[PDB]
């Protein structure tokens, strides 16, 4: 509509193999984690692997 409501954040890795969290809406990144990111169920599960 006007504005992208709540966070767009997803954990992923960097050099190394640090878990990061990288943004989607503009292409933002961080090492902390981010507010209410809420990303992490069910890992390697289901059909969907990774």
């Amino acid at each position: 509509g006007s504005s992208g409501s709540s966070g767009r954040w997803v954990e992923g890795i960097t050099s190394e193999g640090y878990h990061y969290y990288y943004d989607l809406i503009s292409g933002a990144s961080q090492w902390e984690k981010p507010e209410g990111f809420q990303g992490d169920l069910k890992k390697t599960s289901g059909p969907s692997s990774g």
